[PDB]
């Protein structure tokens, strides 16, 4: 039964009625041409719903913003249209769902981008990483990064208007929420680090400038649509994608926070750590954080329902996002509720492919 994991939370303009929410997930299924959401990917959210809250896997802002072969957009007619119709499948169900909308930056590849051009970021430096592609048979694929172009200051202004007419859409799809992805080494996250970001202007250099840009971007969705539809992740502490926060994170990390809190925007989504390793929050790290945001916070990254329990009850977090188990448990809150057990995990069947590992865990 627990204690307050299943008690309700006022998150922005929405009312969860738990704090049991789905931390947005890259899957990898939607149609090509086009980045299209599909009728499969609505009965997965759907069966999904009693969430206190989905946050959508990470969905393009633009066409430009596209770094995976399979990850859905939220910038063309037919992409609203779909996205329409899985977000009133989820309120069908009575539940809510955010969109997390992002825009990839040097986590692409030329192959498809717009025009087969090379992506772009804040510096010209290679992620070193791979992203996901498609093959001739539509199956998932790992390739090299392609080295990105370092945007243009003139070019900045597009960037945060697309992120702007992106909110514009998710509103009229039909989602409560938007989530702005600004963790994992994606585009606004490279313009956050200094390792990332080499620039000389004023999008670069001290933290101030290197936040200008995410900054830019929340004001621009505020006044768009509402501070109480806004939330945004961060992964402030740590290394990913190959991009860390620089020498003084915990304080550039705050910094950004006491920010995001001046716009009262709905919620502050953390991701402590990525997949791999990484050092744990310290109670002191938590309690600076949350005396610096006035809305709701969510935390991430390898949680058990104790762990969001102790938090939620020492009152540093108010909810808890769960990626894996959610993949392997479309009914979580009734088994963390009811203390049953879980399904397996099926990894191999995370990214891309059909029905398999996707609609394919059972509820109790
Ligand atoms: C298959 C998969 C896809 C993911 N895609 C996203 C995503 O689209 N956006 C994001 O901010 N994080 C993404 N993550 C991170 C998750 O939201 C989550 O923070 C992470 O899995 C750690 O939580 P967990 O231990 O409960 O799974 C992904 C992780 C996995 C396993």
């Amino acid at each position: 039964s627990a204690e307050k994991l299943f008690t309700p939370l006022k998150v922005g303009a929405v009312t969860a009625p738990n704090r049991v929410f789905m931390a947005p997930l890259t899957r990898l299924r939607s149609i090509e041409p086009g980045d299209i959401p599909t009728p499969l990917m609505g009965e997965y959210y759907r069966q999904r719903a009693s969430a206190g809250l989905i946050i959508s896997e990470a969905t393009q802002i633009s066409a430009q913003a596209k770094g995976y072969a399979g990850a859905p957009g939220l910038h063309s007619p037919e992409q609203i249209a779909a996205w329409k119709k899985i977000t009133a499948g989820v309120h069908a169900e009575d539940g809510r769902i955010a969109v997390q909308l992002w825009h990839t930056g040097r986590i692409s590849h030329s192959s498809i981008q717009p025009g087969g051009q090379a992506p772009v970021s804040a510096s010209a430096l290679n992620a070193n990483t791979r992203t996901s592609l498609r093959d001739e048979n539509g199956n998932a694929i790992r390739v090299d990064t392609t080295t990105p172009r370092a945007l243009e200051l003139d070019e900045i202004p597009g960037i945060v208007n697309d992120f702007r007419q992106a909110v514009a859409n998710a509103r009229e799809a039909g989602f409560d929420l938007v989530e702005l992805h600004s963790a994992h080494g994606y585009l606004l996250h490279q313009f956050l680090s200094p390792s990332s970001n080499q620039r000389t202007d004023q999008y670069g250099g001290s933290v101030e400038n290197r936040a200008r840009l995410v900054l830019e971007v929340v004001d621009a969705v505020c006044n768009e649509w509402s501070a109480d539809r806004i939330g945004i992740r961060v992964s402030p502490i740590g290394t990913f994608q190959n991009v860390d926060n620089g020498p003084n994170e915990e304080a550039d990390a705050l910094y950004l926070i006491e920010e995001l809190a001046k716009r009262g925007i709905a919620y502050l989504h953390m991701s402590e750590t990525d997949l791999a390793g990484g050092k744990p929050y310290s109670e002191a790290f938590r309690q600076k954080v949350r005396e610096r945001f006035h809305g709701v916070i969510i935390g991430a990254g390898a949680y058990t329902a104790e762990k969001a329990e102790d938090l939620i009850g020492k009152g540093l977090i108010d909810a808890v996002a769960f990626g894996r188990d959610y993949i392997a448990n479309p009914d979580l809150v009734a088994r963390l509720q009811k203390k049953a057990e879980l399904n397996p995990q099926r990894p191999e069947s995370f990214y891309g492919g059909g029905a398999e590992g996707y609609t394919d865990y059972p509820s109790l």
